């Protein structure tokens, strides 16, 4: 029961890791497995886990969704208009699971904290 060693350090992905484990249902479960649709049961709590293992502080859902959004542009996830915290996995996640250069990974510890110094 050891899940400390990580690498991807990604949010959008952090989702699956949870879904797979039913023990994390109360926080998040599969809405419509038919279309790999998931929904955050409780953001206030769900985020905690994301900010906890991330050694972050006062991890809020606001600064969290900041990621899922970036992907929305890549045409990977779709946020239903009606619902509020609904996410639909259009394309397979493992399809874009890689790390060579300027890959999604890069955005693992970027949209979390720190200026752009641009």
């Amino acid at each position: 029961g050891s899940s400390g060693s990580s690498g991807c350090r990604l949010l959008w992905d952090y989702v699956y890791q949870l879904l797979s484990d039913s023990r994390y249902e109360n926080f998040i479960r599969w809405e419509d497995k038919e279309s790999k649709i998931f929904r955050i049961v409780d953001p206030n709590g769900l985020a905690r886990l994301w900010g906890n293992h991330k050694n972050r502080t006062n991890m809020t859902y606001e600064k969290m969704s900041r990621a899922l959004r970036h992907y929305y542009k890549l045409n990977i996830i779709r946020k239903e208009p009606g619902q509020r915290l609904l996410f639909r996995f259009m394309k397979t996640p493992d399809e874009i699971m890689s790390g060579r250069t300027d890959r999604l990974e890069h955005l693992e510890s970027q949209e979390l904290s720190g200026p752009s110094s641009g």
